[PDB]
Order: C-alpha cells, then sequence, then structure tokens
C-alpha cells in the first residue's frame, strides 16, 4: 500500500501571472494534469492533492480529473503558507490515523516525471528498508540547491517515506531560515536519529525537471515536443522539420503520412495515413482521413474525408464536414456545414450554416448568408459571385447563372439568374477621361 | 574625463555587400546604433566616430543619432585606407591638443556590447593606473588571433589607454605584414618600453562578439532575440516558441498576454496585457490594447482596440485604427480606415479610406472603391457583395441589399438595394447540357 | 581504374514505409540521387548498384539517373537476401572476370558523402598498397558497432579493396550470428591472411552518417540544410532566419537579396538579386528577378518579373507569368496566366488561363471563369466585382463599371457595364426592423 501526496500548494510568484502556476499548460494537458496522470498510471491506493489558493483548483481535481481517471483523489487545505513540511502534514490528515503503507510526495510543477520513474523509487525504497529514499539527478549548472548526507548532483524534490518515519520526524520541525518549513530539514533529522537515508538517481535529468517561470515552461515545454515528434517518426511519420511541428498528447497521425514545417496539431487530432500536412497549418480536434492534403490552413472542430484536398489559405469553423474527395480551396472559409462527396468550393468563398451533396461545384466568390438552413442538392453547378439567402433549396443538377442573387428555391435542373445584360459604351474613355486610357484607343 | 573613439572605416568585404556593414540591421537598429546606444548610456565627454566610405554614413550619426540621443558624436575621416591604428590616429586630431583624459576604443560591429562592459573597462584601468587595458574573452574554437605578453583566451578589439601613452606608441608605428598599420602593435610597443599591460576579463563571450559575414550577422541576430524573448517571459508573457518569435528591442508587451509560434513583432510595436498573438503573425508599429486576439495577421502602422478580434488571414496596411470590442475576420484587407466600437468585417473584403462607426456589421465579399472619404454611420447594416463607390456617406442604422452597387448617399434608416430579381429557367439543363448535371433532375 | 559498387538491396526495416528507404528524399533529391551524383562527380570508370526489391528503383537509376549524369551505370541484381558480403559477390558479376583496378564499396543510405571523401579514400588505398581501407570517423555517443585490429571511433562502412584480396576473402565466407553474410568480417578474414588493413579518418562526421529510420532521415535534412543556408550567406544573401529557412541543391540566390523567416525555397527555384522573400513563402520552380518582393506567398511553376510586388497571400499555380514592376496583391490566385509589364491585380481576384496587357488595373474581387482563352489589351482598368466569361476580348484602354458581368468583347476604349441603378427605400428598418438599427434613424 503507498498513499501519493501531490503539493501543490505554493504561489507560484515568478510566473508574474493571475493564473495558477499549476494550471498554465503545454502539449495539451495542465502541468497537474501531466502530473495526475503519471500517478494515476501507477495506480496507488490513496493519492491526495494538497492546496493553498485551492478555489480555482480545487474544482479541476477529481471534478474532471478523478473521473477522466476513474478514481478517487481526496483533496487537503493548507490554511495558513507554512511551507512544504507543513503542507505534508496537511496531506497526512486525509489519512486513517492507524495508515499502514508508504507514503510517496511529489509536487504539481514537474510535467515530464511519468510511472516508471515513480515506480523505481517505490522499488529502491522497499529493496532496503528505507525509511526515506530521495530522487536525485546530475547536470551541467547546477544553479536546485545540492544533494548521503544532507541538502542545501542535486535534489530532484520527490521522496519515498516510512510513514512512522515521516510522521516522527514532522512533529519535531521548526522555521527560522523565507521563514517556513522546509521538507528538505526531514532528511537532517533523520540522519540525527541515525535512519537510512537512501537516493534512487534518474539519468534522464528532464524526467524531474520543475518549472517556476515562463522561461523554463517553454523549455520543458521544447523537450516534450521532440520527445512526441521522435515516437511519431519511429512510427513511419515523415516530419520535414521537427523544430517546428507542436503536436499536443493523444494526437494521432498514421504510416507513410508527411507532416511539413510551421504546423501546429492540437487537442485530439487524428490524421490517417499517406496524408500531406503542409506547412503552416494549425488544427484542433480535426480528424483527417487516409491520402488526404491539409495545407496552410488553420481549423478546429471538423472532419476531412479520404483523398480530399484543402488549401493554402483556408479557414475551417467547428462543425464543418467535408466528404471523401470533397475539396477547400484558397481564401475558402466553413463554419458549421455539410459537404458531400466529391463536391469542391474552389475560391474566394464563404460557406455557413448550410448542407451540400456530392459532385457539386461552387463558383468562385459566392457567400452563404443567414433554425432552417440553406440546402444544395448533387450534381449542382453555381456560377461565380451567387448570394445563397438563406433558407434556399437548390435541386440536383441545378445551375446558377454567374453574379446571381438567390432569395428562393430552385427546382432540379432548372437555370437560377439575376444579373442584367451586358451593355457597352463606345468612345466612353475619350469622352470621360482625355489622357492615359485615352491613347491607346487611339 | 574619458573619449570614446568608435572605429567604423573598414570596408567590410566579406559581406559581399553594397550596404555598408556597419549599416546591416538585426532586432531593428542597425550595428552602429546599437553601438552608439550602449556607449551613450556610458556617456563620456567626448564621443567621436571614424569614417571611410563616409557620405552615407555620415548623415545617419548625429544626424538622426545624436539627436536622437541628444549629446554631439564629433566625427573624422581617414583619407588613406591605412588600418586601425591610423584610424586611432585620425579620431585623435578632433581632440584639443592638450587632452587630458582616458581614451576607450572600440569598433562599430559589435552590436551586443553593453555599457556595463564598458564601464568595468574604464574601472579595472584607472584600479591599476595602466596606459594600456585590453579587453579579452575565451572561447571554444578560437580562429580571433589570440592573447600579459601580446596578440597574434583571444582579444576582444576594445581597448582603454592613457592619451600619452597612446600618443607616443602611435608616433612610432610601421606597416610591412595585408600591408597596413595594426592598432595590436601599440600593445607590443609599450611592453618594449616596459610599460603596464592590463587585461579585463568577459565571462559573457557574446556580448564582444564581431560580425564580418552574414553567417555572423544571423548568429548575433539569434542570441540577441533569445535574450529579449527570455526578458519578457519572465515579466509575464507566455512565448509558446521562443525559436520562432522575434521581437524587437523596444517593442513592449504585457502581463499574461499569449504569443504563439511563428510570430514577429517589429519596430516599435505594443501589446497591452492579456492578449492572444496567435500564429505567424507579423506587425511593425501596430500597437494593440489588453485581451486582444491577433491571429495568422501581416500588419503595419496600425492600432487595435481592447477585446477586438483580427485574424486568421488579415491584412492591415496603414493607418488602419479598429476601435475596441472590434472584429476583422479572415481574407480582410484594411487600409488608412477608422473603425468604431464594437463594428465587425467579418469576411473576403476590402476596406480603403474610408471611416466607419459603432457597433456596425460589414457584409460578406464587399469593396470601398476610390480628399472627400466614403463615411459609414453607427448600428448600420450592409449586405454581402456591396461595392461602396467613393465618396458616399451612409446614416445610422440604414441597411443595403446582397449585391447592391451603392454610388449615392443613403439616409439614416433607408434600405438601399440595385439587384434584379431571380428568374428561374425551368429544364434549362436538361437542354443546354444533355449528360452529367443532366441526370439527375431525373 | 576504379569500379565503385553501391548497395542499395536491403529491405529499410524501421522505416516502417511502403516506399523504399533509398528513394526517400532531402533537400530536393533522393538519397540514392545524392549518393549517385557525388560518386558521377569522382568518375570512376565503372559504376554499379545492386538491388533488393528492385522494379520501383532499377527504373530510377541510369533510367534518369545514368542520364541527367551522362555515363552508364550497370545494375546487379540479389536473388536472395544473404547480406553485405553477398550483394558485394553479386555487384562483383558485373565486372568483367578479369577485372584489373580497385573496388570502392559505399551504401545508398548516406546523402552527404562526397567525392572529395572518395577520393582521399583510394588516395590512401594507392598511397600503401592496401588491400583493404576502411573508412571510419569518431563520435560523441557511438551506437555504429566500432572499430587496425577488427569490427564489433566508429566504422563509416565505405571500404576501398584490392579485387583479389577481395575476391579471395569472399570466397571463404559464412553466416550463423541476424542470420547473414556481412562484409565487415572480409576484415578479420584479411587479417588472417597476414593482409595490410588500412583506415582513412573522416574528422566531419555528418559526411558519412547513415539513416536508418525517419528520426535520422529529419537529422541529416537539417544538417544538409544549414550548410546550403551558409553558403548563400558567405556569397551575399542575408537569411534572418537560417533554422525556418528550407533551400533545396541547384536553387540560386543573388547578391542582397533578404530572405525573411519561414521560407522554403524548392526544385529548381531562382531568386534575383536585391529582392525581399518575406515570411511564410513556399516557392518549387519559381523564378524571379531582381528587386522584387515576395511575400507570404505559396507558388510554384511561375516567373515573376524584375521589380514587381506578390503578397502578402498570394496563390501562384503552375504557368502563372507576371512582367516586370507587375503586382499581385493580397488574397489573388493565379492559374496558367500571362500579365504584363507593370500591371496590377490589387484584391480578392482569380485570374485562370487568361492573357493581360501592361499597365492594366483589375478591380477587387473580380474573376475570370471558363482552348480560346479570354485576353485583356493594355491600359484597361476594369471595376470592383466584374466577373470575366471566357472567352472575351477587352481591348486597349477599355473600362468596366462596378458589379459587371462581361460575357461580350469589349471594343478599345469603351465602358461595359451592366449593374441596375441604386434605389433608396425610405424608412424601412422602422417597418422591417423595430428594434437596435431602428434606434436610430431616431
Ligand atoms: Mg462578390
Ligand atoms: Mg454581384
Amino acid at each position: 500500500d503507498t498513499a501519493v501526496l501531490v503539493l501543490a500548494a505554493g504561489p507560484g510568484t515568478r510566473m508574474r501571472s493571475d493564473t495558477p502556476k499549476v494550471l498554465h499548460t503545454l502539449a495539451g494537458r495542465s502541468m497537474l494534469s501531466h502530473v495526475l496522470h503519471a500517478i494515476a498510471k501507477l495506480a496507488p491506493q490513496r493519492l491526495i492533492v494538497v492546496l493553498g489558493h485551492d478555489h480555482q483548483r480545487i474544482a479541476p481535481l477529481v471534478g474532471e480529473l478523478a473521473d477522466t481517471l476513474g478514481r478517487t483523489i481526496d483533496v487537503a487545505l493548507q490554511d495558513r503558507p507554512l511551507g512544504t513540511g507543513h503542507a505534508v502534514l496537511c496531506g497526512l490528515s486525509a489519512l486513517p490515523d492507524d495508515y499502514a503503507g508508504n507514503v510517496v510526495v511529489t509536487s504539481g510543477d514537474t510535467p515530464l516525471l511519468d510511472a516508471d520513474t515513480l515506480a523505481d523509487l517505490i522499488a529502491t525504497h522497499r529493496a532496503v528498508s528505507a525509511a526515506v529514499t530521495v530522487l536525485t539527478t546530475t547536470l551541467d549548472d547546477p544553479f536546485y540547491g545540492r544533494i548521503v548526507m544532507a541538502i542545501v548532483e542535486v535534489n530532484a524534490g520527490v521522496y519515498a517515506f516510512d510513514i512512522a518515519a515521516l510522521r516522527s520526524a514532522l512533529s519535531r520541525l521548526s522555521s527560522n531560515n523565507q521563514q517556513e518549513l522546509y521538507l528538505t530539514d526531514v532528511i537532517a533529522i533523520l540522519r540525527s536519529d541515525g535512519q537510512t537515508v537512501h537516493a534512487s538517481h534518474v539519468d534522464d535529468s528532464a524526467l524531474v525537471a520543475g518549472v517556476n517561470n515562463r522561461v523554463q515552461l517553454a523549455e520543458l515545454a521544447s523537450e516534450l515536443n521532440r520527445r512526441v515528434v521522435a515516437a511519431h517518426q519511429l512510427a513511419g511519420v515523415t516530419v520535414v522539420d521537427p523544430a517546428t511541428t507542436w503536436i499536443d498528447v493523444d494526437v494521432t497521425i498514421g504510416r507513410d503520412t508527411v507532416i511539413h514545417p510551421g504546423t501546429q496539431l492540437l487537442g485530439r487530432t487524428q490524421i490517417g495515413g499517406r496524408c500531406v500536412v503542409g506547412p503552416d497549418t494549425t488544427l484542433t480536434d480535426v480528424a483527417v482521413g487516409d491520402g488526404a492534403s491539409v495545407v496552410r490552413t488553420h481549423g478546429s472542430s471538423s472532419s476531412i474525408g479520404d483523398g480530399a484536398a484543402v488549401g493554402p489559405f483556408t479557414y475551417l469553423r467547428p462543425g464543418t464536414a467535408l466528404g471523401a474527395d470533397g475539396k477547400l480551396g484558397a481564401f475558402v472559409e466553413v463554419k458549421n456545414s455539410t459537404i458531400g462527396t466529391g463536391t469542391k468550393v474552389p475560391h474566394l468563398t464563404y460557406v455557413g450554416d448550410a448542407d451540400i451533396g456530392e459532385y457539386s461545384n461552387i463558383g468562385a466568390s459566392s457567400v452563404f448568408v443567414n433554425k432552417r438552413r440553406t440546402t444544395v442538392g448533387s450534381h449542382v453547378r453555381t456560377g461565380s459571385d451567387t448570394m445563397f439567402v438563406a433558407p434556399v433549396t437548390i435541386g440536383d443538377g441545378a445551375y446558377t447563372g454567374a453574379g446571381t442573387v438567390v432569395r428562393e428555391d430552385v427546382p432540379p435542373g432548372a437555370l437560377a439568374v439575376s444579373a442584367g445584360p451586358q451593355r457597352n459604351i463606345e468612345n466612353w474613355v475619350q469622352r470621360k477621361r482625355p489622357g492615359s486610357p485615352a491613347a491607346q484607343a487611339s
């Protein structure tokens, strides 16, 4: 039996933020969520999180996280900002007084720490019957106090403890130094009691790296990102420039797709196999089938079918569904609309809140204007500069003239027109502009 | 009393440029301007710049720089390309023959050298009563002759001197070697005269790094850029990808704003707090209020109010002012135009040389065509595909139909229309296209 | 006389690809093409490539490569997947039994190896009368068996041999270990025969780096890219951000042009001198004259004349020719069209399959709709929202009204119109919308 305490109670001062440090995000999850996902993979019997400013936070634990993870996470509060030693004391109150098992202590600002690293700590600790084991790592420039004697190779800030050793070393602890009670002092107290102080060493330094400021945040965002890219590359995805390709965790991509530079794939986006994600593409929660091209596109909450072509310069808003072999071309925007198999919207148009059938063609520079919705049939051909004033129904195989405004329904196989006929005014430019265009004409 | 000489007289051959080496830019200023800004912070009593090809240059010193800095910068010319030793001799002529104080010598191609580094040099030099002190630094791969004995840990190329020692060591100097007179030889001459040769060492190597070619230029542009980003991050700005975020010096940004990858912020741009600068945004001299979003936008000389939304795919030309809570959407361009509080230009339009009031809506795919100017009132709603042929006045709460061309004024609360009415040609496609669209209709 | 064998017969398993490893590309050429281009520069008397899955491959050697290189490349097949030792045996069959000269052996997955490195190997080998020489290099983390005794400073995998020594050491070779015949074992066999084993060492490690997976592919793509950028920078091209500028081999760029971040220049693209390639530009096979600006543009198979301006947000499709001093502005797309000296297409238009003369102006938000082609004369001014329904001829100095649909020819100096006249409906908004826009009007 192991109880895990996450200390998330500090102020996060040097973030210079009105957003609590621990709720700051990277690769798709907040630091706290990254911390709790790794620990939940470990599955200890008791998992407890300790808080300071607690109203914003407590809501997202358990509420959202204990559910998403399908387990209980207890929360303990820390009324006075006493320090990490006291925080640990606050977390222990949530255990039955007669609690038997080990206690592992961690923070909420190490977003890379993983279940294996935690498991190895617990394993070394039971192996040597320890009392206390402390995780460490070795660096180039130590700042990160420093490391078994004691603590001022640095200290990771992650500990396994014997509950009886811990409760006792804590009962006898002071303050004078910042003016708080550190947990590091538990190591020196148990050394006085002639206790065994063990230390599990982590070769991979970035797994236990913490975030105190926005410079360090960007660093770990960067390292985590390299590791998600390299995992996709090794499964069969070409990433031309891993330095300018941000891929969130969860995002899935398949065999032989090519990802070109300047691309972010975010949230729960999925890419099928054999795709081309061109350059400068940003997709959050977008699903793409196999053999599709998505180039210079900014899109979210949408789906793009197999062998379809989107880009360059296309904007997809929430609720867009484009069928297989479909096309959205340059300078098009689509919001909350369904577009069938094989249909093409190639240029300078906006399609909002409509449904379009299959193998239809929408002419350049058109607009769907506004609970009824416009509906357009299959094999329909609309001419350039058509405005579709909602709601309106266009039947299968219908056509529209260039420069038409559609305000009424159009039957299957009718041509809808409105533009007046062309008149030429001979020698106008000679008379109304004498100079320039006038000459030529001459 | 200290006189500072900047040697800016060499040809800059391996830049392979028709632009004088010293006028090549990074982070917003030319190398020379970066050099003179640091020295002007030092505030010596005499500041003198020595030139070779001098017509392009002399204009920007003092002219532009001595003003901007509000002090005098004397200029000395160097008629024959004799070398750095002679250049220094040329610079000394601009001093009263009976000049008392120290002489500090620097180049115009170290754009990172700062006032502190200069101050420490002067301080060490007076501390030991020196005659000559020379700045040095230590590197991985020395190229950068090499360092107290003499000079072939490398030599920075920055010196403090006693004026009497300097004038004397210079009077006795030769040429044979390139075939010029080096200043490095002053160190070996004063060593013969048994003089004290001191040396101030700089740990931060990049402060004294110089630029001889375009590979080194990009390097220092890169290093300076990391340091401007990290300063913003530590003040409370999230930069998701510091490697692809170019921020010029002077640019100011505020608390809790988020800057997404592929963004350049240039010239005297200002970002308020709580903003989102999405990805792929380039802004030169643009001012943005608090809580505004600016995503995939290319803009200059413009202002965007509080809580406004611009992007993705928007182009702002000089003289654009957008009020608070305003909106410019995808595929819009705006030049020299004022747009009031709460007004929205959401799609595929161009607005040139107009003024628009508050809480108005401009319909998709419209154009403001051309000393009079078009003026549009508040709470106005224009329909899609409207062309506003300047000059024209649209009164408050007026409307426009889809596909209207406005050539005349529209009173408060009138609807302006021009499009003809819709006609349907039944069974047209059967007759004019037998095959395809024809079937369906069937 | 030297015969060069390229071993391109392995499966490439950890690429996780349906595209043969050796046909995977970087900087414009496949790895195999990069390998054969370097060797063809060497010009040995016999060049032979050995294959496994061979149908896709054999076609591109010689077919395409032996031609492009203007020499013969023989191909040898390897029926059973026996290993590199056997592959070499298969390659030797393509030599006359009585072959006299040296044999150099290389792979098809080292895309950086160059002719000098090959020449130095051959030179060291003849210098010491060797039998076998093996190329080596020294690394930070060896994985890359390891190096004269034998092979488990690592082994490059490139060898020079005496033909008689090689044929003999090969005749006596086994299998048990993977379960194949390695060529590394030839080194240990000739050591038994007391033969001289020489070893040419390569300081530049990246020249002999190989690609087994997509992580290593991106690495070498990155290194090759740094070296092409630095060569352009040293010839007089400013690259603001070499990390986000992909330039393919062959691409040429000239003096004093500036390349801004996020730019790929691909295929056989050429940039003249004094240009500005803004940020976020992607050009494949595009030719640009001197003094032109190309900003936020995605283009291919096209040409842009001297002092012309394209961008931001412009899309060029194959067959676009734009003359000198021409302009394509924001949100324009052009396919297979010719546009003369001095003509401007500034906003929100599409131009497909047309020819346009000189000093013409095309008004915002227009479309060229479809063997005849539309033709537009010089000094022509078309108004906004004009649809040109192909085919149609517009004569020199002709004009068009705003919101015109052109279906018929327009003579030199005529004005073409079609839009109806403007009508205002007074007090419409009071009656049809009581609330909001209604008030004002009040
Ligand atoms: Mg239109
Ligand atoms: Mg129209």
